[PDB]
Parts: structure tokens; sequence; C-alpha cells
């Protein structure tokens, strides 16, 4: 629940760049279709923010935050399904307590 936005590329371009703004507890989410092997690589510019796929092939979630295991070396993530997935930002809980609002910028590319 919250705000979605269903991810559009245009011409001939691989990423879109959105910003939003979440307080507390809140999220947003953004959804995009794509085939299996594909790789996503997502960026974001706010350190108190988490960005966590969800999708088919993936049993509960994959951090795909700049630091996580789970990217390989070049900050990417292989698409282990075709389907739809959900990007969800979502402020790290121990930000999340403060109740504030914060505002944010992230990068989708998927190849
Ligand atoms: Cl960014």
């Amino acid at each position: 629940t919250g705000k979605n936005v269903n991810v559009e590329f245009d011409k001939g371009q691989n990423s879109a760049r959105y910003s939003g703004v979440i307080k507390g507890y809140d999220y947003d989410t953004y959804n995009f279709q794509a085939r299996k092997g594909q790789k996503v690589h997502v960026s974001i510019s706010n350190e108190g923010a988490d960005t966590y796929l969800f999708g088919p092939g993936i049993s509960d979630s994959v951090d795909l935050s700049r630091y996580s295991s789970e990217l390989d070396g070049n900050g990417q993530y292989t698409l282990p399904a075709s389907g739809k997935y959900e990007l969800k930002v979502l402020q790290t809980r121990n930000e999340a307590r403060k109740n504030k609002a914060k505002k944010y910028s992230v990068n989708i590319q998927i190849k």
C-alpha cells in the first residue's frame, strides 16, 4: 500500500530515474516487467533508504543496495525468472523510528 509507479522506459534507454518522499515506515513501490537473465542495478541517493526487490524466483527479497552481498562485481543482480517485479524503497528501521520525511532519488537500470 502506498505509491506505485509502473516503470516505463522510453526510446533507446535501459534506465529511468525517479524521486520520492517517504515518511517513517511508509514505502514506495516501483513495478517492472523483465525477462529471466536480464540484469538489474538500482542506485539511491539517500543512505537512510533501503532498496529491496521482490518477484518470481525470489523466495523473500533481494537487497539491491550498493554493499549487498547479493550483487555481483558490477553492482548488478540477475533476474531469475520472467515476469513482474517490485522494487520497494523504504527507510531503514533505525531511521523509520524517527518518523521523519526523507527525500530520495532512485535510478533503475535493467539490461
Ligand atoms: Cl542515484
